[PDB]
């Protein structure tokens, strides 16, 4: 008995070019053993002459061609089925070109091979349970190698009679063993299928060798619209991407899900083909087979038997993928691993979750739950099993998240809540921007994509300002959202024209709005809130997006731009890009590439708050640009019942005007059809101290709007062309001579007194003080009269006052103390009985050499003699600079090149106990010092005095290295912008210390 169990991965070779088989006449033996639907049990042969025997989805196949047309048969499961792990009889008999298969005995085909040919001719190779490519042999209707036991097997023809079960046991040189070896039946199999429970989870694989000629086949089954299955790269390619040289260049190919509809993508030298490998959409918790075959330029992708061919474009043959491949997704932040912009869910991080079973590679076997399975994968589950219980009835989702129901497990969408995290319970950053408030995340490598899903909560009172836009360092690319007269407005623009879309309206509302964008190749989707989805196509054929940036607040990047949607102000939540919480994630350190001035949290907000200090201050603008619809906002706050607080004019009885008439708001406009007043809407007076918001807005069907804090008064008028106006825009009053001649319903005599914020023009957000055409009076920064200015008395112990834009500083360099005022303790050590010492150790390479040279520090002590601080150059130099106590006196020592130069104060007594302060400046060889009050001593040496410190390379504080121990309290030592006590506290990695010397503690 001739029983052996092929493993799968393994099959018997048998050269036939020694001695060819060409026959007219021929007979095939054998019985089989197995499981599995599919597999190769015998083939032999090339070009157009083979005979291939094998079991097509569970039924024995059989393919002929003598040369001249094949003879196909694929007899029946009778009563049961093959792959029922029992024994089955096959004998095959030909009689030129007449074919009888048999099935263990009497389960009868007959048919003939085509045209004229009689004689099978190969002197080639013949195959026994599997080939080094099955899908390949020609004829072969299987791609897969046989798992189970085979039988008897047994080619006999008119001359010779190759015993191929026989030959192999019994050894011959003329059979070869390729791979693994088993001699025995009774013997078993199954591979088990795996559930990837997670997106992130994923399995590696063996490389994927092929090159012409490869194939691929696995089962999957979920009920995620989206995710990544299978995906491998090659090394990339020196021929480049004229628009983006930035973007690595690789062959590659992926399977992967969009929206329940599966799709293969390939790249094999010379552009993309992206095939839907089925109608039908297929996240339907079903079993699906995918078999995917290639031979170069070409190949199918077949769903469960149904073929789909794709052709790729150019002459590029072989996919020339080298190292890993991946199942189910994708590592994060592995090195060397590109993605292509062609795969969307790898850019989008939708890995794959669900099942799989039943891999295999170029027609061998793959055991994933073993693979990297008993390989500590997370998220990866031994067997399968479709949960019945709906996962959203658990209610899992907080905070009205929208529900999704998963694979085995509920997804939520917290996009429009104000939460994140599995379950919406996590609530989410806000960021608050002033109209001078940036956040920007510089992505730590450049990104490039086709498809891309942002969303954002922002809310504002203004009708313009940047939502969101990526931003290149390279080119002006950039895919934004902005707000536009109160609407949402998307700009994908790549090189062509600006593609757009519109979403809502009177959206400054202060009211939290959730902005959604899904972008895929050309298509846009815009969503606001829960409206009806506003849809376009990009015309140009450019779909690739390169950025470095993600930019909220301000548009910083913009170097090719000559000018750009205005800052943003109100505030933003929930950035979600590509699925990443960029603003989370900043706020909780979770990433380092992130740069902002704008503040967490939310606060109401006053936009660069301006004081017109009397009536009479105003500033001239360039002309307020109202073309076809206007939307003014600012903030004021005044004491004042009356004042004009904006006025343009334009040709003919044009004008716009805005004034604080008894306390009320008036906007007065002529655009042609005559002088109109509105009131806005308020119970009081405005002039009670407080912040009031103002909207006056006018549509291009010519409704007016006047918001007064919460409540709106909109108006119609007559339609109109709409015309330039024409004369500077005058905020806070006009010249004086002006009021006598003001348009006709306009009461003001006097200009506004009192501050403005947040002041929007249609678009525009002037700094009123530095954009100021021309300006009368006094117009001060702030809100809250002027900074502190400089006193006799203002800093407190000799430190210097200094006049900064928003109140004074002081400077406590040369003083011994700290703070804001110099009146706090400096950074205090007591050097104790026995001696002590602080070193600062300058860095090899950031060695100082100074010409002007200053230091200052506080002590007490008793001691006559005493080393208190030291710098030296390195080893071979001779300059040094030494603070020393020689007879009670306080003194320095130098050396820079010539002579040793000394400066002692001789009277001031200095051990004593008590805290005195000593200063010492240098320049070349002229010196001072002073302590305390004391007359600044003063130096001049005449002759040759070469002035440079050169290398200094230690600074020691103590006077044990120079055999005269400082014993006392040292408090705050400045050497050359250098605080070297603070920097010993704050353990700085330049500073030892030693011996007896202790860290004073503040209050
Ligand atoms: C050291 O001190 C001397 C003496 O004051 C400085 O030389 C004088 O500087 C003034 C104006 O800056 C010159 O106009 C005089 O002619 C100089 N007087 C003499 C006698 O030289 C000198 O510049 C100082 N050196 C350093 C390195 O600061």
């Amino acid at each position: 008995e001739y029983i052996a169990t092929f493993k799968g991965s393994e099959y018997f070779c048998y050269d036939l070019s020694q001695n060819p088989i060409q026959s007219s006449s021929d007979e095939i033996t054998l019985s089989f053993k197995t499981l599995q639907r599919n597999g190769l049990m015998l083939h032999t042969g090339k070009s157009a002459d083979y005979v291939n025997l094998a079991l097509k989805n569970g039924a024995v196949s059989l393919v002929i061609n003598l040369g001249s047309g094949a003879f196909e048969a694929l007899v029946e499961p009778v009563n049961g089925k093959f792959n029922d792990n029992a024994w089955h009889d096959v004998k095959v008999t030909r009689n030129l070109r007449q074919v009888t298969i048999s099935v263990d005995g009497i389960l009868t085909t007959t048919g003939y091979t085509q045209e004229d040919y009689t004689m099978l001719g190969s002197d080639d190779f013949f195959y026994v349970g599997g080939s080094p490519s099955t899908a390949d042999l020609p004829g072969s209707p299987v791609s897969n190698n046989f798992m189970g036991c085979l039988k008897e097997v047994v080619y006999k023809n008119n001359d010779v009679r190759l015993e191929l079960s026989r030959l192999a046991k019994q050894g011959d040189p003329k059979m070869k063993i390729h791979g693994v070896v088993a001699f025995k039946c009774e013997n078993v199999a199954t591979l088990d299928p795996i559930t990837f429970e997670t997106p992130e989870s994923f399995i590696s694989l063996p490389k994927w060798n092929a090159k012409k000629t490869g194939s691929i086949s696995f089962d999957f089954r979920t009920t995620e619209p989206n995710g990544l299955i299978l995906f491998s790269h090659g090394k990339p390619r020196h021929q480049k991407d004229a628009k983006h040289p930035q973007m690595i260049k690789v062959d590659f190919f992926a399977i992967e899900m969009l929206d329940g509809h599966l799709y293969l993508l390939l790249d094999m030298g010379s552009g993309t083909i992206k095939i839907k490998a089925l109608q039908k959409k297929v996240n339907d918790g079903e079993w699906y087979h995918v078999d995917f075959q290639r031979d170069g330029r070409s190949g199918t992708i077949s769903v469960n038997t149904l073929r789909t061919p794709y052709t790729a474009p150019g002459e590029s043959e072989i996919l020339d993928l080298d190292d890993e491949l991946y199942l189910g997704g994708l590592p994060e932040n592995k090195a060397g691993l590109v993605f292509p912009t062609e795969v969307w869910t790898a850019l989008l991080n939708y890995g794959y979750v669900g099942c799989i079973r039943d891999l295999f590679i170029d027609g061998q076997s793959k055991d994933i739950r073993q693979m990297a399975e008993v390989q500590s994968t997370a998220g990866v589950k031994p067997s399968c099993s479709r949960e019945t219980a709906k996962p959203c009835l658990s209610n899992p989702c907080k905070n009205n998240g929208m529900c999704r129901d998963g694979w085995n497990r509920y997804v939520c969408d917290c996009s429009g809540t104000g939460y994140l995290g599995r379950s919406c319970e996590r609530e989410a950053t806000v960021l608050s921007y002033d109209g001078s408030m940036f956040m920007k995340i510089q992505l730590p490598v450049v990104m490039h994509t086709e498809a891309e899903d942002v969303s954002l909560r922002f809310r504002s009172q203004r009708a313009y300002g940047i939502l969101m836009a990526t931003t290149s360092r390279d080119s002006a690319d950039t895919l934004r959202l902005e707000l536009d007269a109160g609407r949402v407005k998307l700009t994908v623009n790549l090189g062509k024209g600006p593609e757009t879309l519109f979403a809502g309206y009177n959206l400054n509302d202060n009211e939290w709005h959730t902005v959604r964008v899904v972008r895929r190749g050309k298509s846009l989707k815009l969503t606001v809130d829960d409206q009806q989805a506003m849809t376009g196509q990009m015309a140009g054929d450019h779909t690739r997006l390169e950025f470095h940036n993600i930019e909220t607040g301000i548009i910083t990047e913009r170097r090719y731009l000559s000018s750009v949607p205005s800052n943003f102000i109100g505030h933003l939540q929930s950035l979600t890009f590509n699925g990443m919480a960029y603003i989370d994630l900043c706020k909780n350190g979770d990433i380092d590439y992130c740069e902002l001035n704008a503040r967490f949290g939310f606060r109401n907000i006053i936009a660069d708050p301006v004081t017109f200090k009397t009536k009479s201050s105003y500033v001239a603008l360039a002309t307020l640009q109202a073309y076809t619809s206007m939307h003014l906002f600012f903030q004021f706050k005044t004491t004042s019942l009356d004042g004009l607080i904006l006025y343009n004019s334009g040709d003919g009885n044009d004008f716009i005007v805005v004034e604080l008439v008894k306390g009320y708001l008036h906007y007065v406009f002529d655009l042609g059809n005559g002088a109109n007043l509105i009131k806005g809407s308020s119970n009081k007076p405005l002039n009670d101290n407080q912040w009031h918001n103002v909207m006056i807005s006018r549509d291009t069907s010519n409704l007016h709007t006047v918001k007064i804090d919460t409540k709106i008064t909109t108006q119609i008028t007559a339609g109109a062309r709409n015309l330039d106006l024409k004369s500077d825009l005058y905020i806070g009053g006009v010249a004086k001579e002006t009021y006598k001649s003001l348009p006709k319903l306009v009461h003001a005599k006097e200009g506004f007194q009192g501050c403005l914020a947040s002041v929007d023009l249609n678009g525009r957000l002037p700094d009123l003080i530095s954009d100021a055409l021309f300006c009368n009076g006094q117009i001060e920064r702030g809100c809250e009269g002027p900074s502190t200015t400089c006193q006799e008395d203002s800093c407190s112990n000799q430190g210097v006052c200094l006049q900064q834009w928003d109140g004074f500083s002081c400077d406590c360099s040369m003083t011994s103390f700290s703070g804001p005022l110099c009146n706090d303790p400096g950074t205090t050590y007591i050097f104790s009985k026995g001696g002590g010492q602080i070193t600062y150790k300058w860095p090899p390479n950031d060695r100082p050499s100074t010409r002007a040279d200053r230091l200052a520090i506080g002590f007490s002590t008793v001691q006559k003699e005493a080393v208190l601080v030291r710098v030296d150059s390195s080893s071979g130099l001779g300059d040094y600079l030494e603070l020393h106590i020689h007879q009670g006196k306080i003194g320095v020592k130098f050396n820079v090149g010539t002579d040793d130069i000394a400066i002692e104060e001789s009277n001031a007594i200095i051990n004593d106990g008590k805290y005195h302060v000593v200063r010492f400046t240098r320049s070349g060889g002229n010196a001072t010092l002073q302590v305390d009050s004391w007359p600044v001593i003063e130096r001049y040496p005449a002759g040759r005095q070469l002035t440079i410190f050169n290398s200094q390379a230690t600074i020691i504080i103590g006077g044990k290295e120079q055999g005269q121990p400082f014993q006392g309290q040292l408090s705050g030592l400045y050497y050359n912008g250098l605080k070297v006590l603070n920097m010993a506290a704050e353990n700085d990695a330049n500073i030892a210390i030693v011996g007896n010397v202790r860290l004073v503690g503040e209050v």
